[PDB]
């Protein structure tokens, strides 16, 4: 179809008015003195909250080229939140501080190619000033005390996150599920996890977690690439019968295949969900295996003569419960007896001593970890149905911040440490004075946080970041109490990680949008 | 699709507009002299009407925001109707009053946020002056009176709701239903109540209550979630050859068996509805079990391994009737025997001797209070089918008006409650002068309902304001006769969970629209 | 969908403008003297017509509020029609002029609540200034002369009803049929009748009398509620084939049953009215029987285990004519043997003897008087088929008046009645000056219908509304001839209880109107 092209001055301007309705929109509702944005679902009552998550996932603009800008940002920020579980807001007020001093500076005439390169050094310095401002999170206490207050002072949660770290250790894997009760829970059961995600987001049933959870399924493994649906007939058939869903993991799934379970499941006949297999070439073939071991299945072959049509219900695996998201697909509780799975183990041990590659042995090294490293289960209890869904949110919320504090620590929150690092790099400096301004306009938007926090609150950003500034290491201003001091100390503090990818992904888009010259899309 | 967003002031201002289109609109019935309002039917003759909930339910804007504005209130206004059964049209009131100087206040350079906490304090204060201003509401006598005056000054409503609390206890289920001939009767029969609704607002077959109501049904009990309608084709079956309805009872109903019961029972073909089992966990299958040992049915149960292909009619327990709103389903009158049913109930008591921590017996203590409570139905008599059916209205609508005067007492009516508790707390304070106006804020608001029924009375209002906030205790204006003295003795009144949650819900919303700085919605194309 | 909603003033400028158009259309046939009106029907010539009621039906407004107040207006109007069989054009004369000098009122800062008190107590007072001046209709002679009356001077029709009156009673049930030849005929048949009307104005084949009318039709019994189709298809299937209409008589018919039936029926393929079940509760149980007994069918009761499907025609009641209108529905000619009929009278006259309390002796009489009592048919004959539906139309009518004669007597027609006893309640005060004002809004608008009739003659309104003031009693201006003297003398009256009806219905939707102070409707989109 034709075509409208814009250039220049005239595409980055409209490429930063949808970045700011997008940045506008969100930042209204950072810090604790956030302010509500209402959402309209034009069936039923309108949606308030305070989530920038939800805001963003609304947001879309008319004019072709500003929703660009937008959706841009937007993809970017997401992926701050994939990584951390949380910083998408602060990803995308930092993209618009950058965006807007950057562009700035190339209408002065800057060369925009050297401003990437000043911003990028200046985030560079920053994720290291970062590390050394990290404080540590590696004792039980300190576990709890992340989760506590990741789960809004609630000392229970926190407990819970601590001993289940314990059991599965730091790298282990943890879910959350529904309590039965009243009191809590916490179990390891044979499980895996692997690094696929849904092949479709309308698999989705929990669109709350954005995610797919499949109760008491059956597991069929190939290792083929499914394209029709013609030999899956006999399969889904006999899943049909029993009543139970599908988890079909393949070397991938596409086409007809795909788009015909993207329906039926939709429709309601019969649920499934697609994912592919772990890993690629042989690594996946012997991964695939495991699956199997682990629960109870065959895997159908094509390479030893094995077809699709002739899989019997007896040939699929089948587990308590499937979990799978964009990126990750957790197998809990596989029907898979234990004279089966540590057998495979011990066969794998064996393979490591075989192993003549360094590179092999750290693969195996990790099938081991897998098959024998279990799943940690916690069933999160209340009084209510009400309250125990509640819960059961603020763990799992808690869980992925603590895990992310166990990996590169915690930092001063409230958009603190953002402004400590950028002080701390005054005097750093490129090849040329355009790389020098790109260096500015990053260390001056690390200040946009907190700026914005402030402002929510009422009170004049220039002189909190200026009096922050004037301190050292995670000393802040507590925005909800309106007293400074040690921010780790007053309880207000983000994983390292979260500011760290907050930052590389807003400086990533910031650096691509500023480097752009055309922009290309339909007309109206 | 592409959205329209509004920021600050431009959004704050269209959300208000829609929110004084909505109040202005119902405002107008409040009061002894209220004045009526004209809703128009697609087909027929237009709707003349007093009642601030048939208003509002019909009131929708064009304009994207100011709907959004409109359709907040009317949500957070509702729940006032549905906790107290009464008190939506104040609701809506107080919160247009917060909100109009809320909005000005932050236009002056007020923090918002500051305004919301100021307001919450206000209102928190205020909850407590009620319960102090409150009269309790205990004896027959008291019952009695106030279902009266609930309905209308029929002292025979009064007298019915007050026998039936004193058959069933206070906390007991009373069901109305309606009368064979002019006499009124009362019945207690085996049933029981719990807090789950329809799975579907299209199970609906009595749309004046908004409820389900089934004659001598089946019901299912499945301790299961059903997704797919292959598995009760044959109780499907089976239920379609007595000519009775269904009620499925299971852990969960949703996917393509909920949609075929949804198209299936408004064919007509099969009468059918679903609710969840009540409770969860290892809790909510034993309640299954006591709704089975009540209906005389037998639970479904995977667990054990039966499936629901296997059931047959005898499996499937029955009642008298069953009634399902939005949040409650009743049973009445199981076939259960009554040697099954005492014997459950003696077992649970055996499990109350067991018991090791309070709250295990709390909840068995709750579990034999249904089971042997039962059920009382009220079946309302008259000459008339045309006065039986209004008739049967009133004594539902006083019967929840008793129920929350039975919980929290009665206030003052007429909007003087409120005026009274506000002109208490004067002297009440916040952190920062923000807050403090916030407090005002809600406090000048409290004086929006009387004020308001006076002016629809065609009176000074400020005059009559100022003359009350100088009296104590329960002296207010009654509108009717335009005199002064006790609202209570005059028989003015409302309980005091009506005026409270109209408050705390006004206000919710009222504290959430204050602190908005954006909003989002779709285009006019 | 978005509402379009107008407060105060503007609402009420709507609703009157709309009120006029109607008013005005309708108001111009009003007198002896009165003017046509010519209503286009799309199909053919235009009708041109002096009938009110038919101009009424035509008139709809585009603007929705405007439509609004006309359909009010209407509605009510209707209402004083059904109950006398007259006075819906002088009730849209009346309620114009109280809304005009009502809202003019209301706009002059008059409270709306006080000035429609003003208003009913004005009306009631009038009422009973009717009684005083109504002058009674018992004997044979003065029945034959009313009916002669309304039957346009034919002493013929005048003398028909007296005799009918004579073999069934005052209170007995009067039918009129197309006659066989010149020879008028009069003949009891078994029948009954019984207060419940057609559930669909679509049932509706008779526009001109707006009344349904099936010939030898087929009579379902069924107590339950119908609103699916799926259990009439096998009753429906064997109906049509039949050859014959078929009429449901059920606690009710709702939802899909009742639609299917409108559209069906209208389409053609098989012409079916349905009607509720008389009474309520036990009763209605009983009397259900009583018309099993009558038409010689079978009622399919749920409660002893019948269904709808297993219904066959031997299951069906006949009759050789059925008539139902808004309000009654009449059976005539059952096909009942004589035997089982006067079977069920003497067993509930044994049931009156066991009676215990006074009103179940009261409603068992009324049962037995019904069935017993039966039904009086007059068939009018003529020496022409246009002759003769032309008398049979008069017959009709003038059927109608006397019966309301019979019932509170006549008053002097003309409008001369309302202006009389407006005349004597000059000293009729209020609580305050607003209820006072509504008063003299009510008395001044009493003048209306002999305005409007002496206007259309061409004479000054003011003038003979003066004189006829002067006199006392039925004295009264005679329009037809232009002579003063007693009006019932000179045989232009009005049964009392149209001229009542007429004014009371007025005022109930004035007083309404007049307290509004929001509409709301939807978009002009
Ligand atoms: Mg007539």
């Amino acid at each position: 179809a034709a075509k409208d092209v814009k250039f220049g001055n005239d595409a980055r301007v409209k490429m930063l008015r949808g970045v700011n309705v997008l940045a506008d929109a969100v930042k209204v509702t950072l810090g604790p003195k956030g302010r509500n944005v209402v959402l309209d679902k034009s069936f039923g009552a309108p949606t308030i909250t305070k989530d920038g998550v939800s805001v963003a996932r609304e947001i879309e603009l008319e004019d072709k080229f500003e929703n660009m800008g937008a959706q841009m940002v937007k993809e970017v920020a997401s992926k701050a939140n994939d990584a951390a579980g949380d910083g998408t807001t602060t990803a995308t007020v930092l993209a618009q501080a950058i965006i807007t001093e950057g562009l700035k500076a190339v209408a002065a005439g800057m060369n925009p190619m050297d401003l990437k390169r000043g911003i990028d050094k200046a985030v560079t310095a920053a994720v290291e000033e970062l590390k050394a401002l990290s404080v540590p999170c590696s004792d039980s206490k300190a576990i709890a005390q992340v989760g506590t207050i990741s789960a809004n002072s609630d000392e229970t949660v926190g407990k819970l996150i601590a001993e289940a770290m314990d059991k599965v250790g730091k790298e282990g894997v943890i879910t959350v599920e529904d309590g039965t009760g009243l009191q809590d829970e916490l179990d390891v059961v044979e499980g895996m996890q692997f690094d696929r995600g849904y092949l479709s987001p309308y698999f989705i049933n929990k669109p709350e977690t954005g995610a797919v959870e499949l109760e008491s399924p059956f597991i069929l493994l190939a290792d083929k690439k499914i394209s029709n649906i013609r030999e899956m007939l006999p399969v889904l058939e006999a899943v049909a019968k029993a009543g139970k869903p599908l988890l079909i993991i393949a070397e991938d799934v596409e086409g007809e295949a795909l788009a015909t379970l993207v329906v039926n499941t939709m429709r309601g006949i019969v649920k499934v969900a697609a994912v592919k297999a772990p890993g690629f070439g042989d690594r996946r073939k012997a991964m695939l295996q495991d699956i199997a071991t682990l629960t109870g299945g065959t895997v159908i072959s094509e390479e030893i003569g094995m077809e699709l049509e002739k899989a019997t219900l007896e040939d699929l695996g089948q587990a308590k419960r499937v979990v799978i998201n964009k990126d990750t697909t957790t197998i809990i509780d596989g029907v898979g007896e234990e004279a089966a799975i540590q057998g495979r183990v011990a066969q794998i041990r064996q393979q490591i001593e075989e192993a003549t590659s360094d590179y092999d042995r750290e693969k195996l090294q990790e099938r081991v970890a897998k098959l024998a490293g279990g799943v940690a289960v916690i069933k999160v209890g209340a009084a209510t149905e009400v309250e125990m869904k509640e819960k059961k949110a603020r763990v799992e919320d808690a869980l992925h911040a603590t895990r992310a504090a166990v990996e590169e620590g915690v930092v001063a929150g409230g958009g603190v440490a953002l402004i400590r690092v950028a002080s701390k790099l005054a005097d750093l400096r490129g090849q040329n004075e355009d790389q020098n301004v790109g260096i500015k306009v990053a260390l001056r938007a690390m200040e946009a946080p907190l700026r914005q926090i402030v402002l929510n609150c009422g009170e004049e950003p220039s002189v909190v970041a200026n009096t922050v500034k004037g301190g050292d290491g995670n000393y802040g201003y507590n925005a909800a109490t309106e007293e400074y001091g040690n921010m780790i100390d007053m309880g207000i503090l983000d994983p390292t990680k979260v500011t760290r990818s907050a930052l590389q992904y807003a400086a990533s888009v910031a650096g691509l949008m500023i480097t752009t010259e055309c922009m290309v899309t339909d007309l109206p």
